[PDB]
């Protein structure tokens, strides 16, 4: 299953329609969670940044240690323990700003091992760049970058194709011109 969870401290109002636009572009069924916070971890003062890394394995932990949410009714919890993140990937939309040692920052950061993803809308929103909140906008941008990386969760690696969902933004111009769309070489991947 596909589980987006939602920080609610990021406008909850965005969380349905992203939800809905990732199950389009992925053709496959996501599930909403937009009832709570996900405190990060791996916080860097000096950066003002949170460790993407750290965050993810957090995130699988979480996951691990919540069958109560997140094991289908019709799943035995012995294998549900042994084997939550090959069957309930995660994507998490958390409002911190993050980074990975290699990076500045990034806008979202995927584990495929361990079947967790996440998303910042931090860089993404309108705000960050002093203009007006534009809602349209940072659904379009989160959905874009959440199928992103979800689609690493399920093994694709990055696209040269610029307007495909798995083509890897520099910046967030070059993520704007990506298209809500997979590419036929990545739908076959996918599938
Ligand atoms: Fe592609
Ligand atoms: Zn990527």
């Amino acid at each position: 299953g596909i589980h987006l969870f939602w920080d609610s401290r990021v406008p909850v109002g965005l969380s349905r329609p992203v939800s809905e636009e990732l199950s389009a572009v992925l053709e496959m069924p996501v599930s909403r969670i937009d009832d709570g916070i996900f405190p990060l971890e791996g916080f860097d003062p000096v950066r003002n940044q949170y460790d993407a890394v750290k965050v993810l394995l957090k995130l699988d932990m979480f996951r691990r240690r919540m069958p109560q949410i997140f094991k289908p009714a019709d799943m035995d919890l012995e294998f549900y323990n042994k084997f939550n993140h090959l069957h309930e990937k995660i994507l998490l939309v958390t409002p911190g700003d993050l980074y990975e040692p290699l990076a500045d920052f990034v806008f979202g950061l995927a584990y495929p091992k361990l079947g967790v993803a996440i998303v910042s809308p931090h860089r993404l929103q309108n705000e960050f760049y002093g203009k007006y909140a534009d809602d349209s906008a940072l659904i379009d941008r989160i959905v874009k970058e959440g199928a992103h990386e979800i689609g690493h969760l399920f093994g694709l690696g990055h696209c040269d194709n610029p307007g495909c969902i798995m083509y890897c933004p520099r910046n967030l111009d070059e993520l704007d011109r990506k298209r809500k769309y997979f590419c036929g070489k990545c739908r076959v991947q996918l599938n």
